[PDB]
């Protein structure tokens, strides 16, 4: 009731500890999230490594999580205490990583019934990244697009593409053919030295020979007749009006139903206990497949 378990940044190691603090009152516009799982994101273990926005000693990372909301601020709709969410959190508060998280109301996505806390908390980073790298793309009869890497937002963002009618070939050094067939690739290059034709748009200077005039480059990273899109979704934090958020999380709630149909596909996260956080967050960046963290074991 009191307090709550914390992985709490150590600056000096550039590490996490696990330690009990108090649970905070909420704001007027703030909810309480009960985490039932825990994602772990590239973004994560890249700040705990870096510390590029100068956390303090105690900050809990996480940018992404899903679970119960349990409470909720004065002049948040009673509606939605008990709901099953999903979120993206800012690296600028206290995240994911912890029993707990405090939330802003207007940006936390309701999840369908049929999905686990586990698939969905493997997913807000890597498909709200992948629908907003997707929306940025126009629709012309010059349909051929490069994606450069296989990793969980491009998992995501071939199919949005394949799905919209774009021709997609991919970059990967072991993506099996018979995945890349799957999720709707057309050609499959193991090195980007294989890559001689030109595109309209790649997601991933020295892309512009590959391009064609007037098309596009989308920078997808943690860190001029071409237009140069640069996705960085915890920016709408900082940016993001109210409709903004209600856009995107609305779009974030039907895609999270299309996956819960079966409609798109995900590979299953690999999954820790909340215990074993030091482990998980060694798996993550280490093995590069997507990890959660999960609290009902």
């Amino acid at each position: 009731m009191e307090q709550h378990q914390v992985w709490a940044y150590q600056t000096k190691t550039h590490s996490v500890t696990l330690n009990s603090v108090d649970i905070p009152a909420l704001a007027a516009d703030d909810i309480l999230v009960q985490n039932q799982a825990i994602g772990i994101n590239p973004v994560d273990w890249k700040f705990i490594k870096a510390n590029p926005i100068n956390w303090s000693n105690g900050h809990v990372p996480g940018v992404d999580g899903a679970g119960v909301i349990v409470k909720v601020g004065a002049k948040v709709d009673s509606k939605m205490l008990g709901r099953r969410v999903a979120y993206h959190t800012s690296l600028k508060r206290h995240g994911s990583f912890a029993e707990f998280t405090v939330l802003n109301t207007d940006r936390v996505m309701t999840l369908p019934d049929n999905l686990s806390f586990e698939r969905a908390a493997a997913l807000p980073c890597p498909l709200l990244t992948a629908w907003q790298a997707f929306e940025k793309i126009p629709l012309t009869k010059q349909r051929e697009v490069l994606i450069v890497g296989f990793g969980a937002v491009n998992n995501l963002l071939t199919q949005m593409l394949n799905n919209a009618g774009y021709v997609v070939d991919l970059v990967s050094a072991s993506l099996s053919q018979a995945l890349a067939a799957k999720r709707g690739v057309r050609h499959l290059y193991r090195e980007p030295s294989q890559v001689t034709q030109k595109y309209f748009a790649i997601f991933d200077a020295a892309l512009v020979p590959s391009l064609k005039a007037n098309g596009h480059i989308i920078c997808i990273q943690d860190r001029r007749t071409i237009s140069y899109h640069e996705i960085a979704l915890g920016a709408l934090h900082d940016f993001g009006d109210r409709q903004d958020w209600q856009i995107l999380m609305q779009q974030g709630e039907a895609l999270l139903t299309l996956i819960a149909q079966g409609k798109m596909e995900i590979a299953a996260p690999d999954i820790f206990r909340f215990e074993q956080m030091i482990e998980a967050l060694d798996h993550s960046e280490q093995t590069k497949l997507k990890t959660v963290l999960t609290l009902n074991e």
